[PDB]
């Protein structure tokens, strides 16, 4: 009363490759990697550039070279502390849905099962590619990690503090977008202030905003600024003294992603998606308001690396699997009554490689202002 | 079957996404809640009909 | 030398049932046994012309108590000979204590849904280590009876309030046009009698008959003839039987529980016999070396831990159970068959 193992492998394969099928940004920007060490090193490093140009030397015939400056190395010398959250999980089921499915499915006793086979497979994978998405998401829009039991996923409350010690994480805002003044009016034209960004990186290679990223709608609080409304009533010809007299919120909500996209030169990025951690209010893993820029430029940043498989070794010397793995796990026998499988992974996700001169690295910033709603 | 199944109770979204199980590792097992899916739910009410019909001429 | 015998094991079980069943009663055969292969989660259920031609889930239960097996395998490497003979006391021991709290378990859930209705579990029961909640409904008209007022009310020397007499009187006079609703058998395990031997109105009415009136001839009818003499007074004034049947409780409180409530009454109207079901569903068990089977009765078998370098030996008579309801009505939903009035005050 069971189904075949290698089938269930493939099942799960399968499964995958319908997950993996659907892409998403933080699939294309942490891709998978696997090691069979655990030490955690919390930075890569990869640093040699233009910004880090260096020229030959001034030396005058005959004489001995003056020798390199070798600062590269030298300031590089440093360890990592940092050590891997490895994610396991193991459904179980009630002996009276197993004796219940024995009974209902006398006659085809394969499919009926396989049927929630496959749905908890695909159900467990799907747990597990959000789990890595909070992961990556989380650190990302924060700079550090940090667990406390409060989070609904966390019981127990095994709480490790993680940072990358990213020099400024989030960007001051004097005050939001969409302060009202005159009788209305918008505290800040939004482009303006991103070719701000980009007049302060005139002469910086890394603080000029290349690409952006938002989940939920801002587009409102770009309508309700003045700034964008002004753009927009330049950009169809309309005169809100002559020409026209009051369009649309709607015009302006259209237009404003647009003259944004044009006006900055700056990729506009959608990726809100969906969990809820069993608290019935499914959220965006950016809230509301807030928004992550990019700066440095727009590709892969970082890497996640798979920590080696913990298992029941083997009779000699061992070797541990190099992915996620499965395996079940039969009680039908025993006293507890369930059956029960598992398939877990160990692993986390690395960041890009730093600068090797300094320790200063920041591709990515964000700025805050969800005020009202 | 005719299970008379009529209300559907399949929360199979990225909606319900959850998270993975934050565990210590090296110490004792926990596994992950079942009851996320169901615990324990009542029967279903529905009276599974039926569509028979017949032609006829003399 | 630990062995026990399987066939034996199985009958002694047989034995022990044997003695389970010797002592029958009654609230064991308002809610009998029975035995299907199916469950599918229900227990209550609905149940009640030769033509002249031309909503739960099974609530179960198993039970199992450890021992010390170092003891176990003292005892038994000490007296080596006789080591079969001096442990198969012990087993006999082990499945009198095992069918003892069993039989309290199954007929524990029969009183409770008699006179309470429904059924939830919680997590403070001593009985259970976990105790996770499940609730049952009813499905019946009236889980009780009403009163105009209550019984054991004192006016003058000694005399109780509202006759009982004269009540069931106006339900026979209520219930002549529907039968269904006069009541035929009337229930009470621990004392009833203490506030019917306070009715001077029915000892003045016994007084009529022998003719010693209360203030002529005799002076005081004694209340403690009356506290066995009420009830073939009562039967004679209002004609329905009485039935007495108490049992003890096994708990970690100790206190012996009566399992009719002390004090009032248990009432049934409609019919007589069994009221209900306790339905035994299937037991899990070894799929097979081949295919699967449900086992029919409480299946019992035995465990050894002499393999195992963490040692328990105990034993278990595993199986699951249902409850169910009476067999509801084709003409209503709710369907009465037992009521009870209340002047425990």
């Amino acid at each position: 009363k069971f189904p075949t193992t290698k089938e269930i492998q493939e099942a799960v394969a399968a499964i995958a490759d319908k997950f993996n099928q659907e892409n998403d940004l933080v699939d294309r920007f942490f891709p998978e990697d696997s090691t069979f060490a655990s030490e955690l090193e919390l930075y890569l490093l990869r640093t040699q550039d233009a910004e880090q140009t260096g020229m030959t030397f001034v030396h005058q015939v005959g004489s001995t070279s003056l020798p390199v400056e070798a600062r590269v190395a030298k300031v590089d010398l440093a360890k990592a502390t940092w050590s891997p959250l490895a994610f396991k999980e193991s459904r179980v089921w009630d002996e009276k849905e197993i004796l219940y499915l024995g009974r209902l499915a006398d006659e085809v006793q394969a499919g009926v099962i396989n049927e929630q086979i496959a749905e908890s497979l695909t159900w467990l994978m799907a747990r597990m590619r959000n789990r890595r998405r909070w992961l990556t998401w989380q650190v990302m829009r924060t700079g550090r990690i940090t667990i406390q039991p409060n989070d609904p996923y966390n019981p127990n409350g095994l709480k490790y503090v993680i940072d990358y010690g990213v020099t400024d994480i989030e960007l001051p805002l004097p005050q939001k977008f969409d302060a009202k003044d005159g009788n209305g009016n918008s505290a800040v034209d939004p482009i303006q202030y991103f070719r701000d960004l980009i007049k302060a990186a005139t002469y910086f290679p890394d603080r000029r905003p290349v690409a952006i990223i938002v989940g939920p709608g801002f587009d409102e609080v770009l309508a309700d600024n003045t700034f964008v409304q002004k753009y927009v009533e330049y950009e169809k010809g309309w005169v809100v003294g002559q020409n026209t007299v009051q369009p649309p919120r709607e015009v302006y909500r259209q237009a404003a992603l647009d003259i944004f996209k044009r006006y900055t030169g700056l990729e506009v990025m959608v990726y809100d998606k969906t969990y809820r951690d069993q608290d019935g209010s499914v959220k965006y893993w950016i809230p509301v308001g807030e928004l992550i820029v990019l700066n440095q430029s727009t590709g892969p940043v970082g890497r996640f690396v798979y920590t080696a498989h913990v298992a029941g070794q083997r009779n000699g010397k061992v070797v541990y699997a190099t992915g996620p793995y499965l395996t079940v796990k039969d009680h039908l026998q025993d006293d507890p009554p369930y059956y029960a499988i598992i398939a877990g992974f160990h692993g986390l996700p690395q960041l890009s490689g730093y600068n090797t001169e300094d320790f200063s690295f920041h591709r990515f910033k964000w700025l805050k202002y969800a005020n009202n709603v």
